[PDB]
């Protein structure tokens, strides 16, 4: 219930929300049915339109105006916004040359610069050129500011997950707004759009950026804002508040707009009905400063224009539905559309199997526009899995497409030309970041970087600390003149060892065997230098990784690689080696096809053996460092160490055999040379860390050898490409992945093929940031170069996408 005799006289917009049952004046009233009686006369005034004119100027005030052209207008802070256009001969600050704000240029009171985020639905990246001669005001505030050609968003490319992770720098895994529908099995509760469980505060974990500036005592004007308060509206409020005594005005505000999402909808992302919702968000902008620049606030206040996710061309006629693969349709529920999420329809059902739910939709037709998975194999770049919410079978659907359950679904329920949701690295769904002000840098470009790192750079620009979240702080400090976080790395937790020669043959009992019976004073001392170390500045070359948890590890030195190799996991958590432009590949000679040699620095007990692989019918072994990679006949025998051995099913082996035989070589001579680091990865329960012993689920039969869930490799080179990976003086260049260890490979539809038609189109799908692979082992990379810290942030968080322009 609410009481709804009481009023909004003085109470417009107010900051502060009351507890019901009286009445509400703030901006969220509406969509609560809420608003005192006379909301709408006094809060939601329209008389007389949005612009100043000439007959207008200097006039009595009409408090009934929307907006006022007296003279008092500015002092009582409620001008329209081109009051000193029209009355006073002023320019438009779209039309004054922009000038460097090398410091914040604010009115006395006035404890920081305030920020405003200029929020847009459905911006798709490409807009900023493709609709650049309609949006002059977004196009001065792009080439004056900082801007990215291109702003990453996070799956999926829903409206809610990624406003919210604007918000909170946190994955919708962490967050818990996984989608814009959803079920929480332990509330037994549904979030919609429409309706009202979407208000209770249980669904939105985290910390949004307005509680956090609350909490350390920077006041807040509220985000939100009902969809019936016009745009020009929203912007007025924001100046009148503004306005406000030193010790009431908010510090930091947000503006949403509703478009272009909500005709890209209807006419698709470059529809022709799209130009003008195009030309009334730069009309807003525009609005917006010259509000600001009345108030003298436009060389004060930090700007960021961003977007939440793109628009793609999306037809009815392009849906796949499951009632063409399942016979047993009406016993599951589909979250549906641009991404699918399957469960079952009761959980009496106990003759529900999802297994059998996946194989019915995989490699079912030859142009198969969705591939299911189980959501702990989906690309770990999506971290879309660690919650409740999300379904154990998801749908990653082709762009362009969309899956529904039944035809019925999609005729009784052709009306959308453009959709979004899809994976994030599809460049449809790319999205857009600007920065303006004093804070931010002048005429600078920065590349492409992903929006969970927003949240840190807000709090930045606030002086606040921010709460724990998904960002890497430190890794957009190139955005701003000042106000940069100064991280430090982090402290290495677990030295290593460094064993010698301390035992013999004959002591392990591994039941491995090697042709290697073959016997000199120059390479006898020159091999035992290759053991101490003195190749290892050609094969780390950008120091060893740290490790940042407690654990027990030796460096193992060689001729062609360095490894960190675990004593708990009993194999190497890394291994690192250079391979040069000019290096040459070999084979596998028929002598070692199945050698595996005891290395006399680590013990039988904390060694891996054959039997084990022997016993496990399931279960065979491949190599971290590649033997086919050897530098010579004599340091081949490395390779075939039992600490260089890893446990791979034949079906992955295939996989990696092609990424070591053929892609190596391959990308160093596109480069000039790679430095490569591979090796396992556990994540057993999918959280995207590092797992203990204890939660490791499935060993090799008969042995304390844990299997991983994942390989990851690091390729490193110079981004300089004329000079060579080993001799490199300026920035580097890096691609990285993070394989699923499977069993199968059902994921690839052509894998019966050759490798060179499908395993590279794998690795592509699971490319990786450095940053996850952190997560992922507990090390930490680049410890040890020429270059600055942040540069460094800023290299770990980069993706290579491998899209077109
Ligand atoms: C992205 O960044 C985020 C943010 O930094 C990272 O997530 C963090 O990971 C931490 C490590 O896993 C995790 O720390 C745990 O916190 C537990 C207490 O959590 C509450 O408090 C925080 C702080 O205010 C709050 O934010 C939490 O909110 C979560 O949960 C509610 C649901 O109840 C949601 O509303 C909210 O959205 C959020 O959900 C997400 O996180 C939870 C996990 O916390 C997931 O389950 C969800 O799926 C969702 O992703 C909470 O309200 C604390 O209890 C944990 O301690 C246990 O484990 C330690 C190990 O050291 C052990 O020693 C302890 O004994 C303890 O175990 C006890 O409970 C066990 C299970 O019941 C039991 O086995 C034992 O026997 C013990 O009884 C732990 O310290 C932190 O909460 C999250 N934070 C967030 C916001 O998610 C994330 O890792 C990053 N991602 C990547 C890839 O880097
Ligand atoms: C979603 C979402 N998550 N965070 N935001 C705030 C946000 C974040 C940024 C930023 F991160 F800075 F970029 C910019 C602009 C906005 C405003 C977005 C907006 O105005 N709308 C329209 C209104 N609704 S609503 O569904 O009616 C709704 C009402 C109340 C609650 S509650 N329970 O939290 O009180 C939840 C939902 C959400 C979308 N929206
Ligand atoms: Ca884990
Ligand atoms: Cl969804
Ligand atoms: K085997
Ligand atoms: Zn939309």
């Amino acid at each position: 219930w609410t009481a709804t005799s009481g009023s909004c006289k003085g109470r417009c917009f107010e900051l502060q929300e009351v507890g019901p049952p009286d009445c509400r004046c703030d901006n969220l009233c509406k969509s609560y049915s809420s608003c005192c009686h006379d909301f709408d006369e006094l809060c939601l005034k329209t008389a007389r339109g949005w612009e100043c004119t000439k007959d207008r100027c200097g006039e009595v005030r009409n408090e009934e105006n929307a907006c006022h052209c007296s003279e008092d207008c500015l002092s009582r802070g409620d001008c329209c916004t081109n009051y000193q256009v029209v009355c006073k001969g002023e320019s438009h600050w779209v039309d004054d040359d922009c000038e460097e704000i090398k410091v914040p240029e604010c009115p006395a009171g006035f404890v920081r610069p305030p920020l405003i985020i200029f929020s847009v639905d459905g911006f798709r990246a490409s807009y900023m050129k493709k609709g650049s001669k309609v949006m002059p005001n977004i196009e001065k505030l792009r080439s004056c500011g900082t801007h990215a050609p291109y702003m990453r968003p996070v799956y999926p490319t829903k409206t809610f997950p990624n406003l919210y992770t604007l918000a909170t720098g946190l994955y919708p895994e962490s967050h818990g707004i996984v989608g814009n529908s959803m079920y929480d099995p332990v509330f037994d509760a549904s979030f919609h759009l429409r309706g009202r469980e979407k208000f209770n505060h249980r669904w939105w974990g985290g910390q949004p950026l307005w509680i956090t500036a609350t909490k350390q005592g920077v006041r807040a004007g509220t985000f939100f804002w009902s969809v019936s308060i016009p745009h020009e509206r929203r912007i007025l409020t924001i100046l009148q508040w503004l306005s406000l005594p030193d010790n009431e005005r908010p510090s930091v505000y947000a503006f949403y707009s509703e478009q272009p999402d909500f005709s890209g909808h209807k006419y698709g992302p470059f529809g022709p009905e799209m130009t003008n919702p195009l030309r009334e968000i730069d009309k807003t902008v525009g609005q917006l400063m010259d509000g600001l620049k009345q108030l003298r606030l436009h060389r004060c206040v930090n700007v960021i224009f961003v977007g939440d996710h793109g628009m793609e061309d999306v037809t009815c006629d392009r849906t796949e539905f499951l009632s063409n693969y399942l016979t047993n349709v009406d016993d599951i529920t589909l979250v549906p559309g641009t991404l699918g999420r399957i469960r079952a329809k009761s959980i009496n059902n106990s003759k529900y199997d999802p297994k059998t739910i996946i194989a019915a939709l995989t490699c079912k037709k030859p142009d198969q526009h969705f591939k299911p998975y189980m959501k702990q194999h989906l690309p770990k770049r999506l971290h879309y899995a660690n919650n409740r919410r999300i379904e154990d079978i998801h749908l990653l659907v082709d762009r362009r497409w969309h899956v529904a359950r039944k035809p019925l679904d999609v005729y009784k329920k052709c009306f959308f030309q453009g959709d979004h949701g899809f994976d994030n690295k599809v460049n449809s769904m790319q999205t857009v970041f600007v920065g303006y002000g004093p804070t931010f840098k002048y005429r600078t470009k920065v590349p492409p970087f992903e929006n969970i790192e927003l949240y840190n750079v807000m709090c930045d620009l606030l002086g606040l600390k921010p709460a724990p979240n998904n960002g890497t702080h430190g890794s957009l400090n190139h955005l701003l003149r000042t106000n940069t976080f100064r991280p430090t790395m982090p402290d290495e937790v677990s030295r290593p060892n460094y064993p010698g020669i301390m035992y013999l043959q004959s002591e392990f009992d591994l039941g491995c065997t090697c042709d290697d019976k073959v016997e000199n004073k120059l390479e006898e001392l020159n091999k035992r230098l290759h053991t101490k170390g003195s190749t290892k500045e050609r094969h780390l070359l950008y120091g060893r990784p740290a490790v940042l948890y407690r654990t027990s590890y030796d460096i193992l030195y060689h001729t062609d690689f360095e490894s960190g190799y675990s004593e708990i996991f009993l194999m190497p958590l890394w291994t690192s080696y250079t391979i040069s432009k000019q290096a040459e590949v070999s084979s596998i000679p028929e002598h070692l096809t199945n050698c595996v040699r005891p290395d006399v620095r680590v013990s039988p007990g904390f060694s891996q053996n054959c039997l084990a692989y022997k016993n496990d019918k399931q279960m065979s072994y491949g190599f971290l460092f590649p033997p086919y990679l050897s530098s010579s006949p004599e340091a081949k025998y490395d390779a075939f160490l039992v600490t260089n051995m890893v446990p791979m099913y034949p079906a992955f082996k295939r996989v990696w055999a092609y990424f070591q035989r053929v892609l190596v070589k391959k990308y160093a001579s596109e480069r000039n040379g790679v430095n490569v680091i591979s090796g396992p990865i556990f994540d057993y329960n999918y959280d995207g860390l590092r797992d203990t012993e204890d939660e490791i689920k499935q060993y090799v039969e008969g042995s304390s050898i844990p299997v991983p869930t994942h390989y990851y490799s690091i390729i490193t080179s110079c981004l300089d490409f004329t000079q060579p990976a080993d001799k490199c003086d300026g920035p580097l260049s890096v691609s990285s992945f993070i394989l699923p260890h499977r069993p199968d490979n059902d994921e690839s539809c052509n894998s019966s093929e050759d490798e060179s038609k499908w395993v590279e189109e794998l690795m592509k799908m699971h490319t990786a940031r450095v940053r996850d692979i952190e997560h992922l082992t507990g090390l930490d990379f680049y410890r040890k170069t020429s270059r600055s810290y942040s540069e460094i942030l800023t290299l770990k968080t980069y993706l290579h996408t491998y899209e077109s322009e």
